[PDB]
């Protein structure tokens, strides 16, 4: 909804994210998935540079995702790492959502 939510919601300062004890918390709820990206918060913000009015944009580089997939078992998941271009809603120069990776 802002940049401060969407760094709450998806950066992580480890590749190594502890799903179980994490997506278990009142922001996550245990949902099914949550895609995480681990880098300096900078490389993030700069993808929506000079973007004003509401729009998606695909990353012209690559960055170290790390998503908590859920498994068979209810909020009980599996840490899938990889490198990818991802798509954000840029608004007012900063990322206010994630919208999903490899394509917008």
């Amino acid at each position: 909804q802002d940049w401060l939510t969407f760094q709450k919601k998806h950066i992580t300062n480890t590749r190594d994210v502890d799903c179980d004890n994490i997506m278990s918390t009142n922001l996550f709820h245990c949902k099914d998935k949550n895609t995480f990206i681990y880098s300096r918060p900078e490389p993030v913000k700069a993808i929506c540079k000079g973007i004003i009015a509401s729009k998606n944009v695909l990353t012209t580089s690559e960055f170290y995702l790390s998503d908590c997939n859920v498994t068979s078992r209810p909020c009980k998941y599996k840490l899938k790492k990889s490198t990818n271009k991802f798509c954000v809603t840029c608004e007012n120069q900063a990322p206010v959502h994630f919208v999903g990776v490899g394509s917008c």
